[PDB]
C-alpha cells in the first residue's frame, strides 16, 4: 500500500465522521460518485489533488484544519 | 486549484532549498522530469502516491512537508 494514501483516507472517514455525514453524503456534497468515496476509504481508490479539493468542500473543512489533522495522525 | 498551487509551491521551495534541480527530484523521486516541471507550472495533476514518490526525492517528513503547507497557506497580504 502507500502510508500517505493510508493517512489521508483516514482523516477523511474521521472528519466525514465527525461531522455527522454518510458515504454518499460526502459524495453528494463534493460531487463524486458513491464508489469512489467507499474505494478512497478503504485504501482502495487513488485519489488526486483535485478530488482531495471537491472532497474537501464536500467536508466543509479548511486547509489549515485538514492538514493539521493529517499531520496528527501522521503522529 | 488554489490547493495545487500551495501544495506546488511548497514542493518547489523545498526542492530550491535542497540544493536542488528539477531533473535531480525527478531522478531521485523516481518520476519524469516531464512532469516535475508541469506539476511546478500549470500544477499539473498529481495524485497522492506522487506526492509520497516526490516527498522521498525530498528528503522530508511528511510533519515538516505537511507545517510548511499551512505556512504557505496562513502567509498573505
Amino acid at each position: 500500500e502507500s502510508f500517505l494514501l493510508s493517512k489521508v483516507s483516514f482523516v477523511i472517514k474521521k472528519i466525514r465522521l465527525e461531522k455527522g455525514m454518510t458515504q454518499e453524503d460526502l459524495a453528494y456534497k463534493s460531487n463524486l460518485d458513491a464508489t469512489y468515496i467507499s474505494g478512497i476509504e478503504r485504501n482502495s481508490r487513488n485519489l488526486t489533488i483535485k478530488s482531495l479539493e471537491l472532497i474537501m468542500k464536500g467536508l466543509e473543512v479548511s486547509d489549515v484544519v485538514f492538514f493539521e489533522m493529517l499531520i496528527k495522525e501522521i503522529l
